[PDB]
DNA sequence: GAGAAAACCCAATTGT
RNA sequence: AAAGAAAAC
DNA sequence: ACAATTGGGTTTTCTTTTC
């Protein structure tokens, strides 16, 4: 639609709104008036800018410039243009607020001035002008009334917002003024906008040359300070020449922030740069979004919505503390909008072209600016001015990249001097005080940081456009659980925390997922060379991941700390700080614990014991009888575990998650060597899943009684378990085929399990294909060590047959809603729209896949997602009706999606809840809604007739329910175990 | 400054 | 951006 | 029809990309 260099000029004159010095912005219009072609292509947003800017800064005379040139080239002027000359009138005084002119104009002319009021986005400021001015003339004019709130009255969302109702809402164990101190530390944190962490690597005995090396990095430092600050006077001093020449320059771009600030900015930017560094783009497109970042920041403290915040989270916290109490208990948005809000007022990003070319402008700036002397070994009289940074190309792939690199001996002064911080953004580490409420697709999450309601690559807009343009009551659960899971407190276990430090500083052990150093990397000539060099790459890979994670745990070791929560575009929920969270590894979960605890009751040590023995992985098919059995029996080697990991007989090394039942054995000897175990304090979480949950999910919706009584629908004594049956038939076929004398099948003893055919029969029901099954066999098998693997190739043919023989009586209502599924987001996206719906709890959800070089939808992908994609929409509204039903019951409740984790106290509470949301979730029509909706949506246009007519006999061919009464899952005990 | 690891699949979509 | 690996559902 | 494309879905992270 628009031009490049159009929408380009309007970031232009909205930065020079950010960064006042506007007289260059109106100097750069008055160059475009001189010559009739310059002001062509010229939007009336960019003059309605302008003037907004010469409103707030009260020059009446600037603005009949901008008018009488609105009115010159056939403009027309429009609400933002008579709110601009408003609150100029507001600023001055004379006329007396237009008695004569404008006022009348506007009300002789016919545009509305409610809409003036109340449509177009204006600061509180400019609407008090605004509205005295107003007053100036007709003084009983008043704004229309500001209305209570209003609140969601959807069916499945009716129970959580009814008031008349008896609600326990948690409270954290933090009094309110530690919680402001918190708050305080936090904003420090996110104003200087990157942290500095001491990294865990082993500490050296500093040497003669440890001190020399960072004597002369501090001196070197020094000098490339003052070397980038003369950069960027010259580079300010040529942009701002180049908009007094007329023409588009990025000088406010520079002008956002201080001259200290983006020299630090590029300091430190270097110092995180690879060994062999990072490409052109990606650290361009680093450092844009990086200065955005920082101008966000700079814009709240100068614009003063720091104070506005402070002063509204010091009332809020009020909900949260533990020594504090609200006069009636509300949730968290509810008492966020109770208590009058700020504006959010973030600034909405730049355009692309102007991120890439200030990013180009900073790389380019560092690759000119900084220098060193050639040689540090020989300190000559003489020595080479040379750069620090080179450009090269790559000549391997097929589109040449950029690639900087460093000079070779700047590598060896950053080994030798070893400095032992790594340093870290803001928006990448937990939160040091509660994250603040989700009360919008817009606010939510960090202090001044914008976050996304939905997850997003590349910048795909619809999503949030589809959020924006709902009902705003229809979010509000989804909000509200987003919330919830931002509100945990967490904190660092410090035993495991020690344990995996002595690991790793010494020898690592890569068997219990800690990375080994550099160094024990294994050591025809060339073939023998390129894999040792190949598996050192992929030890210090691993080595740097784990060097970050321990570096966040160390830093965070005694703090306590919150992980804001985002979903992706189908429902489902990830935390924000990525290196340490509890979706991650083995060492991940050990290491994290709930900042609050609660006594275990008469059911926590039993759940807790129940917990462990599904951490050893032992006795999966068990009933929880003999998994408690299981414990009971294991006790010693759980004490010695405990008790000496390393120096015992090690037998929590043999557990399937190892570092998390090294934890829970920590809990349990702590629980049962206690004098009461049952008023015992314990913080670690106890994990609940549920068995097949897409086949569940599947069985709902078709209410099959064998799909039911296949994944635990249905109640048994007995776990049900659907891989160890297919397991079960395709070790039936091999034996078969082994005493054929078939060599594939003969090598395969032992080695058919759950584990190999797990994710394909998962994954039949989503419509895989049979190379996709045997990339997941062939993952499975190169797993096992003790399985030949110069016959891994063709097991995966064979397996990827005789576990495809589930043809007949297994799934056919299943496949009937998948062939169902299948065929409508096939049909709809031969029309060439994307298939959209709704989830019950009204969270729209599309899906953004439109494979065009994004013009047309890619129908094979389309159809292929959109069974996965609606099955997990459906499980994270299960995920969120449960967490708001255990918060009104006072449950601290985060979810790893099908897995939900509570104190052991609470366990058989939430597993209550879970059956009770499931069976509230799948009693709606789901099947009937969805293929009315997409009736209404892709069958109601007039133009197509025989294409809508065959989509709307295929979606109204919905398949027919069985016979399973839903209710009877409150009874199943393996539904979530 | 300058060439035997080996990838092996095999049927539904899509630009032409 | 492409490749070598790793982790979670 | 002909030859090229593709392979059920989602999320995160690291050091290297000519030897
Ligand atoms: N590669 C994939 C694709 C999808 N899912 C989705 O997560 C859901 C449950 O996650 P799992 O950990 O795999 O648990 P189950 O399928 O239920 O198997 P189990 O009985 O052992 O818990 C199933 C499926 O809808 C998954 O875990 N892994
Ligand atoms: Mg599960």
């Amino acid at each position: 639609q628009l031009s490049g260099q159009q929408q380009r000029l309007l970031a232009f004159f909205k930065c020079c709104l950010l960064t006042d010095q506007l007289p260059l912005a109106h100097h750069l219009l008055v160059v475009h008036h001189g010559q009739r072609q310059k002001r062509k292509l010229l939007t009336l947003d960019m003059y309605n800018a302008v003037m907004l800017g010469w409103a707030r800064q009260g020059a009446f005379k600037e603005l009949v410039y901008v008018l009488f040139m609105v009115k010159d080239a056939g403009l027309t002027p429009d609400l933002l243009s008579y709110a601009a000359a408003l609150q100029c009138m507001g600023r001055q005084d004379q006329d007396a607020g237009t008695i004569e002119r404008c006022l009348e104009q506007m009300s002789q002319e016919g545009l509305k001035l409610q809409a003036l009021f109340t449509a177009v986005l204006l600061s509180e400021e400019d609407r008090a002008t605004v509205l005295k001015a107003v007053h100036k003339v007709k003084p009983t004019f008043s704004l229309p009334p500001q209305l209570p709130p209003p609140v969601n009255t959807s069916k499945l969302l009716r129970d959580v917002y009814a008031k008349d109702g008896r609600v326990s809402y948690p409270k954290l164990h933090l009094p309110l003024k530690t919680l402001q101190c918190l708050f305080e530390k936090q904003l420090h944190m996110e104003l200087a906008s990157r942290v500095c962490v001491v990294s865990v690597e082993k500490p050296t005995l500093p040497s003669k040359e440890v001190k020399h090396a960072r004597k002369t990095l501090k001196t070197l430092r020094d000098q490339w300070e003052k070397a980038l600050c003369r950069a960027l006077r010259e580079t300010k001093n040529r942009l701002e020449r180049e908009v007094y020449e007329g023409r588009f320059s990025l000088y406010p771009f520079l002008c956002l922030l201080d001259e200290r600030e983006v020299v630090r900015m590029l300091l430190q930017v270097l110092q995180a740069l690879p060994a062999q560094g990072e490409s052109f783009t990606t650290l361009a497109r680093e450092l844009s979004a990086r200065t955005f970042s920082r101008h966000v920041v700079q814009r709240q403290r100068v614009s003063g919505q720091v104070q506005a915040l402070q002063n509204h989270y010091r009332k809020y916290l009020c909900l949260l503390a533990s020594d504090a109490e609200v006069p009636e208990p509300c949730l968290p948005r509810q008492y966020w909008e109770e208590l009058g809000a700020p504006e959010a007022l973030r600034e909405q990003p730049w355009p692309l072209p102007v991120q890439m070319e200030l990013g180009k402008l900073l790389a380019e700036m560092l690759v000119q600016a900084t220098q060193m002397p050639c040689s540090l070994d020989k300190p000559h009289r003489s020595s080479r001015l040379v750069p620090v940074l080179y450009h090269v190309y790559s000549f391997r792939n097929v589109q040449q990249i950029g690639i900087l690199k460093p000079h070779p001996a700047y590598v060896q002064l950053l080994e030798k001097a070893a400095e032992p911080t790594l340093t870290f953004e803001a928006v990448d580490v937990p939160m040091l005080c509660p994250p603040l409420p989700w009360t919008s697709p817009h606010s939510g999450a960090f202090l001044l940081s914008p976050t996304k309601l939905m997850r997003t690559v590349e910048g795909a807009t619809q999503h949030q456009e589809l959020l924006e343009t709902c009902p705003p009551t229809a979010l509000h659960g989804a909000l509200d659980a987003l919330t919830q899971l931002g509100n945990c407190a967490w904190r660092v276990n410090g035993r495991v925390l020690d344990l995996v430090l002595q690991l790793f500083q010494a020898k690592g052990c890569p068997q219990l997922g800690v990375p080994a150093p550099p160094s024990e990397a294994p050591q025809e000539l060339r073939r023998e060379l390129a894999h040792c060099q190949k598996v050192a790459r992929e030890m210090h890979s691993l080595r740097a991941e784990a060097l970050y994670r321990l570096s966040l745990a160390q830093h965070l070791r005694d703090r306590v700390f919150w992980l804001p929560h985002n979903m992706d575009f189908r429902g489902r929920t990830y935390p924000c700080p990525p290196h340490f969270n509890h979706l991650g590894s083995d060492v991940a979960r050990a290491l994290l614990e709930f900042a609050q605890g609660r006594p275990l009751g008469p059911h926590g040590l039993d759940w807790l014991k129940i917990h462990l023995v599904n951490l050893t992985g032992l006795k999966k098919r068990e009933p929880l009888r003999k998994r408690l059995a299981f414990a009971e029996e294991v006790m010693d080697d759980i004490l010695d575990s405990a008790d000496q990991p390393l120096t015992g007989r090690k037998w929590w090394m043999g557990a399937e998650e190892p570092w998390q039942t090294l934890a829970c054995c920590m809990e349990v000897a702590n629980a049962v060597r206690a004098s009461d175990p049952a008023a015992y304090v314990s913080h670690l979480p106890v994990h609940q899943d549920g068995s097949c949950n897409g086949l569940q999910h599947y069985a709902a919706l078709g209410r099959d009684s064998v799909g039911a009584a296949s994944v635990n629908l249905e109640p048994s004594d007995v776990p049900q378990d659907v891989y160890s049956g297919v397991a079960a038939q395709v070790e039936v076929f091999r034996r078969q085929d082994a005493q054929r004398g078939m060599r594939v099948a003969q090598v395969l003893e032992g080695f058919i399990t759950r584990k190999v055919v797990k994710q394909t029969v998962m994954t039949v029901v989503y419509g895989v294909t049979r190379y996709g099954g045997r990339l997941q066999i062939e993952k499975r098998l190169r797993e096992l060590s003790d399985f030949p693997q110069e016959f891994v190739w063709e097991a995966s043919h064979y397996l990827v047959r005789q576990v495809f023989k589930s043809l007949q009586e297994m799934f056919s209502g299943t496949r009937a809603i998948q062939h169902w599924l299948t065929e409508s987001a096939r049909l709809i996206s031969h029309m060439g729209s994307v298939v959209e719906w709704v989830t019950p709890l009204g969270v729209p959800v599309i899906q953004p896949y439109r494979l065009d070089s994004s013009r047309k939808p890619n129908t094979r992908k389309q159809k292929n997602g959109f069974p996965p994609n609606f099955i997990h929409s459906l499980d994270s509204s299960h995920m969120m009706l449960t967490a708001l039903h255990c918060y009104r019951k006072g449950l601290t409740f985060v979810s790893v999606h099908d897995c939900y984790w509570t104190h052991a106290a609470d366990v058989s509470v939430m597993n209550q809840v879970c059956r009770e949301q499931f069976v509230r979730l799948h009693s709606e029509p789901i099947l009937q809604d969805l293929s009315r909706f997409l009736v209404k949506r892709f069958c109601s246009e007039p133009q197509k007739i025989l294409e809508a007519s065959q989509l709307k006999e295929t979606l109204q061919a919905v398949p027919k329910p069985g016979a399973f009464d839903l209710e009877q899952v409150k009874r199943s005990t393996y539904f979530f175990s």
